[PDB]
């Protein structure tokens, strides 16, 4: 796959200092009649939901076989009495009574910068297995049910990729005169103030809850969530945290539930019209009614002003074409199916997806980025022509087609069988996923260009490699041939007709976000 094996680098703890100074800064919020009004409507909805506690066992089953006092995930999962009793002893320590966490640096694989420069590692912050399991018993059923109730269609994790595109496209198509933009808040977790976290608590507490549930949430909120001590791998003090911890069950929830309240309110201060938000973590997209180009521009510096006092990285750009808006590193693009009929789909710059694919050939990994990406980007031309080709060839060589693999989707861990990709993709994207062609020159160029930049063979070659793989999958039959038939129809001159798959007939997959949670489904 990759030749320029030098621009591909992972982030280590050497660069922690860098990330600490990008992460350390004082916070100062102001509230408005807007802010508050959002809040009241929120709680109005929040107080609508009956939430229930998870038994120690249910919390145990939700722990990943390889997640991080004397026991491990395996022990937790088997319901080991050493494990279950130690957990009971934090749960009770929790109903009767600041908690410690671990601060670590993340090792993610990127590629050297545009125009040079290597991004500093991200800082992970998680209690230990025992705490984590208590987080689920108390909150899990809340971070799995609140956002959608409070934020309605605005909550992003409720969507599969195909559903996101649809919502984005129809939302855009419904404005008489649409204007939109993305807004990335600088180190959102670091901008989360203690007050936000309590407000959060408040909304959690708005829910029809279990007596101890509330007791446990409050404890967690004050003991674990508003902040606390920070310990490194060795065992020394690295400090204290007064904002959002990244590796706790509620982190995704809080950010989405928070970013929403700030933007939603800042959209009232900016006086921008029929504001529709798509929120997931700290990434926000807004599609509203244009008030005119210059009024829009002016109107957007006010949205910025208001976010700040409740900041951005790059200043937000007003946009009048949906494909031009970028969020989650993704942008909508269009192609045509087997009838020339236009199909919109989500795509992204393919550098990180390919870079981590390269890193995945060198060292087999804990989490298969390649598969996830195939699943989330099945309709894109780079994911079909390169990723599916490259990895099915590998699965063929090492004879691993049948081995299920651990895939992460929206921070949640899943067990997926490669041979199931056909059915899955039919579900998350529709049959068009297997007939898309006539991609945008722009899209084609970013891809064609990224291939040079990284030094991976050109598309024409992948097409041949695919004709070969396709052939070998067809020769083995069953699910594999179907993988050959459906996944590589794009690679042959005379296409075969792709009828809807029988076995294509995937809910838990897009309900909520669990980033930095410890979820296994
Ligand atoms: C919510 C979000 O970030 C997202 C939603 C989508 F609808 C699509 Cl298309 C892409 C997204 N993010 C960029 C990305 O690269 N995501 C992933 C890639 C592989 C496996 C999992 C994810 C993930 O976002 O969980």
């Amino acid at each position: 796959l990759l030749r320029h094996h030098n621009m591909v680098y992972a982030t280590t703890s050497r660069s922690a200092g860098l990330r600490q100074k990008k992460v350390t800064f004082d916070r100062l919020q102001v509230l408005d009649d807007h802010y508050r009004d959002v809040l009241k409507e929120m709680k109005a909805k929040a107080s609508t939901v009956k939430a229930k506690l998870l038994s120690v066992e249910e919390a145990c089953k939700l722990t990943p076989p390889h997640s991080a006092f004397g026991y491990g995930a395996k022990d937790v999962r088997n319901l080991s009495s050493k494990a279950v009793n130690h957990i009971h002893s934090v749960w009770k320590d929790l109903l009767e009574d600041p908690i410690d966490t671990t601060i670590m640096a993340k090792n993610e694989v990127f590629c050297v910068q545009p125009e040079g420069g290597r991004k500093p590692a991200r800082l992970i912050v998680f209690p230990d297995l025992g705490v984590r399991v208590c987080e689920k018993m108390a909150l899990y059923d809340v971070v799995s049910t609140l956002p959608q109730v409070v934020m309605g269609s605005s909550y992003g994790f409720q969507y599969s990729p195909g559903q996101r595109v649809e919502f984005l496209v129809n939302t855009w198509k419904s404005k008489k005169n649409p204007m939109g933009f993305s807004y990335d808040t600088r180190c959102f977790d670091s901008t989360v103030t203690e007050n936000d976290i309590r407000v959060e608590e408040s909304i959690y507490q708005c829910c029809d809850l279990a007596p101890e549930a509330r007791q446990a949430i409050k404890s967690l909120t004050e003991r674990l969530y508003i902040g606390g001590p920070l310990t490194n791998s060795k065992g020394q003090n690295c400090g204290y945290r007064r904002c959002r911890a990244s590796g706790v069950l509620t982190t995704s929830c809080g950010n989405t539930l928070t970013c929403y309240l700030k933007a939603s309110a800042a959209c009232r201060a900016a006086k921008l019209q029929d504001c529709t938000m798509l929120v997931n973590g700290d990434d926000l997209v807004v599609i509203c009614e244009s008030a005119g180009t210059q009024e829009d521009a002016a109107s957007l510096r006010v949205f910025t002003e208001a976010m700040t006092r409740y900041p951005p990285g790059d200043p937000p750009q007003p946009e009048y074409d949906l494909e031009l808006i970028t969020s989650c590193s993704s942008n909508v693009s269009v192609a045509h199916d087997a009838s020339g009929k236009r199909v919109y789909y989500l795509t992204r710059d393919p550098t990180t997806p390919l870079a981590r694919a390269a890193w995945e050939t060198a060292r087999h990994t804990p989490v298969n980025s390649w598969l996830g990406n195939i699943i989330m980007y099945a309709p894109t031309l780079w994911a079909r022509m390169i990723l599916m080709t490259h990895f099915f060839s590998i699965l063929l060589a090492q004879e691993q087609l049948e081995k299920a693999l651990d895939c992460q989707i929206y921070g949640a861990c899943y067990s997926i069988e490669p041979l199931d990709l056909p059915q899955i993709i039919e579900r998350l994207h529709g049959l068009s996923a297997f007939s898309l062609h006539s991609y945008s020159p722009g899209e084609i160029n970013r891809v064609a260009s990224c291939l040079r930049k990284l030094g991976v063979p050109p598309l024409r070659v992948w097409r041949h490699r695919a004709r070969s793989v396709r052939a070998r999958l067809l020769s083995q039959g069953g699910r594999a041939a179907t993988c050959g038939k459906y996944l590589f129809n794009w690679a042959v001159k005379t296409k075969l007709k792709l009828t809807p798959i029988p076995a294509a007939s995937l809910s838990g997959w897009f309900v909520a976000g669990y980033s930095g949670g410890d979820i296994y489904h």
